[PDB]
Protein backbone atom coordinates (compact mmCIF):
# COMPACT_ATOMS: atom_id res chain seq x y z
CA UNK A 1 0.00 0.00 0.00
CA UNK A 2 1.36 3.39 -1.06
CA UNK A 3 -1.32 6.08 -1.03
CA UNK A 4 -0.15 9.69 -1.24
CA UNK A 5 -1.92 12.79 0.01
CA UNK A 6 -1.23 16.21 -1.53
CA UNK A 7 -2.00 18.99 0.94
CA UNK A 8 -1.47 22.33 2.56
CA UNK A 9 -0.66 21.92 6.26
CA UNK A 10 -3.04 24.75 7.29
CA UNK A 11 -5.96 23.51 5.18
CA UNK A 12 -8.85 22.10 7.24
CA UNK A 13 -10.09 19.99 4.31
CA UNK A 14 -6.62 18.43 4.12
CA UNK A 15 -6.80 17.81 7.87
CA UNK A 16 -10.08 15.91 7.37
CA UNK A 17 -8.35 13.59 4.89
CA UNK A 18 -5.33 13.19 7.18
CA UNK A 19 -7.61 12.26 10.07
CA UNK A 20 -8.97 9.05 8.54
CA UNK A 21 -5.49 7.62 7.90
CA UNK A 22 -4.54 8.30 11.51
CA UNK A 23 -7.74 6.84 12.95
CA UNK A 24 -7.35 3.65 10.93
CA UNK A 25 -3.57 3.54 11.42
CA UNK A 26 -3.05 3.36 7.66
CA UNK A 27 0.29 4.76 6.51
CA UNK A 28 0.10 7.60 3.99
CA UNK A 29 2.80 9.65 2.28
CA UNK A 30 2.20 13.39 2.76
CA UNK A 31 3.33 15.84 0.12
CA UNK A 32 2.89 19.51 0.97
CA UNK A 33 2.37 21.56 -2.19
CA UNK A 34 3.51 25.16 -2.39
CA UNK A 35 0.50 27.45 -2.06
CA UNK A 36 1.11 29.12 -5.44
CA UNK A 37 1.42 25.82 -7.33
CA UNK A 38 -1.52 25.65 -9.73
CA UNK A 39 0.18 23.36 -12.24
CA UNK A 40 0.48 20.29 -10.02
CA UNK A 41 -3.12 20.01 -8.81
CA UNK A 42 -4.41 21.05 -12.24
CA UNK A 43 -2.51 18.17 -13.84
CA UNK A 44 -3.85 15.77 -11.19
CA UNK A 45 -7.56 16.65 -10.97
CA UNK A 46 -8.17 19.48 -13.43
CA UNK A 47 -8.09 22.51 -11.15
CA UNK A 48 -6.19 24.04 -8.25
CA UNK A 49 -7.47 22.41 -5.05
CA UNK A 50 -6.31 20.30 -2.11
CA UNK A 51 -6.49 17.70 -0.69
CA UNK A 52 -5.78 15.27 -3.51
CA UNK A 53 -5.41 11.55 -2.82
CA UNK A 54 -3.28 9.40 -5.11
CA UNK A 55 -4.56 5.83 -4.96
CA UNK A 56 -2.51 2.64 -5.31
CA UNK A 57 -3.46 2.46 -9.00
CA UNK A 58 -1.97 5.97 -9.50
CA UNK A 59 -5.39 7.57 -10.07
CA UNK A 60 -6.01 10.89 -8.31
CA UNK A 61 -9.11 11.81 -6.37
CA UNK A 62 -10.04 15.23 -4.96
CA UNK A 63 -12.56 16.15 -2.23
CA UNK A 64 -11.89 15.65 1.47
CA UNK A 65 -15.10 13.78 2.30
CA UNK A 66 -14.84 11.53 -0.78
CA UNK A 67 -11.34 10.67 0.41
CA UNK A 68 -12.57 10.04 3.97
CA UNK A 69 -15.42 7.79 2.82
CA UNK A 70 -13.12 5.92 0.41
CA UNK A 71 -10.44 5.22 3.02
CA UNK A 72 -12.91 4.31 5.78
CA UNK A 73 -14.54 1.65 3.57
CA UNK A 74 -11.40 0.13 2.07
CA UNK A 75 -10.98 -2.62 4.68
CA UNK A 76 -14.72 -3.31 4.85
CA UNK A 77 -14.82 -2.09 8.46
CA UNK A 78 -15.75 1.63 8.62
CA UNK A 79 -14.84 3.50 11.82
CA UNK A 80 -17.12 6.51 11.27
CA UNK A 81 -20.27 4.77 12.43
CA UNK A 82 -21.43 7.10 15.18
CA UNK A 83 -24.41 9.42 15.09
CA UNK A 84 -23.87 13.06 14.09
CA UNK A 85 -25.36 15.93 16.14
CA UNK A 86 -27.50 18.77 14.80
CA UNK A 87 -26.16 20.96 17.63
CA UNK A 88 -22.55 20.37 16.51
CA UNK A 89 -23.55 21.16 12.94
CA UNK A 90 -25.09 24.46 14.10
CA UNK A 91 -21.97 25.28 16.16
CA UNK A 92 -19.62 24.68 13.22
CA UNK A 93 -21.84 26.78 10.92
CA UNK A 94 -21.50 29.65 13.38
CA UNK A 95 -17.80 29.38 14.15
CA UNK A 96 -16.64 28.65 10.60
CA UNK A 97 -18.53 31.85 9.78
CA UNK A 98 -15.81 33.93 11.44
CA UNK A 99 -12.83 31.82 12.54
CA UNK A 100 -10.76 32.72 9.49
CA UNK A 101 -10.66 36.32 10.77
CA UNK A 102 -8.26 34.90 13.36
CA UNK A 103 -6.76 32.06 11.37
CA UNK A 104 -5.84 33.56 7.99
CA UNK A 105 -3.51 36.35 9.14
CA UNK A 106 -1.86 33.86 11.50
CA UNK A 107 -1.45 31.15 8.84
CA UNK A 108 0.23 33.83 6.71
CA UNK A 109 2.89 34.42 9.38
CA UNK A 110 3.51 30.77 10.27
CA UNK A 111 6.04 28.11 9.31
CA UNK A 112 3.89 25.82 7.17
CA UNK A 113 5.65 24.11 4.26
CA UNK A 114 3.12 25.44 1.72
CA UNK A 115 4.56 28.90 2.45
CA UNK A 116 8.23 27.81 2.33
CA UNK A 117 9.04 29.98 -0.68
CA UNK A 118 8.49 33.68 -0.11
CA UNK A 119 6.57 33.78 -3.42
CA UNK A 120 4.11 31.18 -2.09
CA UNK A 121 3.63 33.09 1.15
CA UNK A 122 3.05 36.34 -0.76
CA UNK A 123 0.55 34.62 -3.06
CA UNK A 124 -1.42 33.57 0.03
CA UNK A 125 -1.19 36.99 1.70
CA UNK A 126 -2.41 38.79 -1.43
CA UNK A 127 -5.27 36.39 -2.13
CA UNK A 128 -6.49 36.28 1.47
CA UNK A 129 -6.15 39.98 2.24
CA UNK A 130 -8.36 40.57 -0.80
CA UNK A 131 -10.97 38.02 0.31
CA UNK A 132 -10.84 38.31 4.12
CA UNK A 133 -9.65 41.90 4.55
CA UNK A 134 -6.47 43.69 5.61
CA UNK A 135 -4.41 41.47 7.93
CA UNK A 136 -3.17 44.23 10.25
CA UNK A 137 -6.77 45.26 10.76
CA UNK A 138 -7.89 41.69 11.42
CA UNK A 139 -5.05 41.29 13.93
CA UNK A 140 -6.02 44.55 15.63
CA UNK A 141 -9.41 42.97 16.34
CA UNK A 142 -7.88 39.78 17.80
CA UNK A 143 -8.99 40.31 21.39
CA UNK A 144 -12.64 40.79 20.39
CA UNK A 145 -12.57 37.72 18.15
CA UNK A 146 -10.74 35.68 20.83
CA UNK A 147 -13.51 36.56 23.29
CA UNK A 148 -16.02 35.24 20.76
CA UNK A 149 -14.10 31.99 20.24
CA UNK A 150 -13.69 31.46 23.98
CA UNK A 151 -17.41 32.02 24.52
CA UNK A 152 -18.28 29.64 21.69
CA UNK A 153 -15.88 27.05 23.14
CA UNK A 154 -17.75 27.32 26.44
CA UNK A 155 -20.91 26.30 24.59
CA UNK A 156 -19.05 23.48 22.82
CA UNK A 157 -17.77 22.13 26.15
CA UNK A 158 -21.29 21.01 27.05
CA UNK A 159 -21.55 19.04 23.78
CA UNK A 160 -18.34 16.98 24.14
CA UNK A 161 -19.77 13.60 25.23
CA UNK A 162 -16.42 11.78 25.58
CA UNK A 163 -12.82 12.95 25.21
CA UNK A 164 -12.28 10.42 22.40
CA UNK A 165 -15.37 11.17 20.29
CA UNK A 166 -17.49 14.30 20.34
CA UNK A 167 -20.80 12.40 20.27
CA UNK A 168 -19.63 9.37 22.26
CA UNK A 169 -18.80 7.19 19.26
CA UNK A 170 -16.46 8.18 16.40
CA UNK A 171 -18.45 10.01 13.74
CA UNK A 172 -18.18 12.46 10.88
CA UNK A 173 -18.66 15.19 13.50
CA UNK A 174 -15.12 14.45 14.68
CA UNK A 175 -13.91 14.84 11.10
CA UNK A 176 -15.67 18.21 10.86
CA UNK A 177 -14.77 19.54 14.33
CA UNK A 178 -11.18 18.56 14.99
CA UNK A 179 -9.55 20.41 12.07
CA UNK A 180 -11.03 23.67 13.36
CA UNK A 181 -9.90 22.99 16.94
CA UNK A 182 -6.45 22.03 15.68
CA UNK A 183 -6.11 25.25 13.71
CA UNK A 184 -7.39 27.34 16.62
CA UNK A 185 -4.34 26.23 18.66
CA UNK A 186 -2.40 28.68 16.48
CA UNK A 187 -4.34 31.49 18.22
CA UNK A 188 -2.63 32.62 21.41
CA UNK A 189 -4.92 33.75 24.20
CA UNK A 190 -7.92 31.49 23.70
CA UNK A 191 -9.40 30.19 26.93
CA UNK A 192 -9.86 26.45 26.36
CA UNK A 193 -12.53 24.72 28.48
CA UNK A 194 -11.34 21.44 30.06
CA UNK A 195 -13.53 19.00 28.13
CA UNK A 196 -12.75 20.71 24.80
CA UNK A 197 -9.04 20.74 25.65
CA UNK A 198 -9.15 17.05 26.61
CA UNK A 199 -10.97 16.14 23.38
CA UNK A 200 -8.53 18.24 21.32
CA UNK A 201 -5.54 16.48 22.89
CA UNK A 202 -7.10 13.02 22.68
CA UNK A 203 -8.11 13.36 19.02
CA UNK A 204 -4.69 14.77 18.11
CA UNK A 205 -3.15 11.54 19.38
CA UNK A 206 -5.74 9.33 17.65
CA UNK A 207 -5.14 11.06 14.33
CA UNK A 208 -1.43 11.74 14.78
CA UNK A 209 -1.94 15.34 13.68
CA UNK A 210 0.14 18.04 15.39
CA UNK A 211 -1.35 20.80 17.51
CA UNK A 212 0.15 24.25 16.95
CA UNK A 213 0.70 25.89 20.37
CA UNK A 214 4.48 26.11 19.78
CA UNK A 215 3.70 28.46 16.88
CA UNK A 216 0.82 30.29 18.54
CA UNK A 217 0.59 34.03 17.91
N1 LIG B 1 -14.63 20.66 -1.24
C1 LIG B 1 -13.22 20.66 -1.12
C2 LIG B 1 -12.74 22.03 -0.70
C3 LIG B 1 -11.23 22.06 -0.58
C4 LIG B 1 -10.69 23.48 -0.57
O1 LIG B 1 -11.43 24.43 -0.76
N2 LIG B 1 -9.26 23.65 -0.34
C5 LIG B 1 -8.71 24.97 -0.36
C6 LIG B 1 -7.58 25.17 0.62
S1 LIG B 1 -8.23 25.40 2.25
C7 LIG B 1 -8.18 25.18 -1.77
O2 LIG B 1 -7.63 24.27 -2.35
N3 LIG B 1 -8.36 26.43 -2.37
C8 LIG B 1 -7.88 26.68 -3.68
C9 LIG B 1 -6.55 27.40 -3.59
O3 LIG B 1 -5.89 27.31 -2.53
O4 LIG B 1 -6.14 28.07 -4.58
C10 LIG B 1 -12.77 19.70 -0.03
O5 LIG B 1 -13.81 19.01 0.61
O6 LIG B 1 -11.68 18.93 -0.42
Amino acid sequence: SAMKLYIYDHCPYCLKARMIFGLKNIPVELHVLLNDDAETPTRMVGQKQVPILQKDDSRYMPESMDIVHYVDKLDGKPLLTGKRSPAIDEWLRKVNGYANKLLLPRFAKSAFDEFSTPAARKYFVDKKEASAGNFADLLAHSDGLIKNISDDLRALDKLIVKPNAVNGELSEDDIQLFPLLRNLTLVAGINWPSRVADYRDNMAKQTQINLLSSMAI
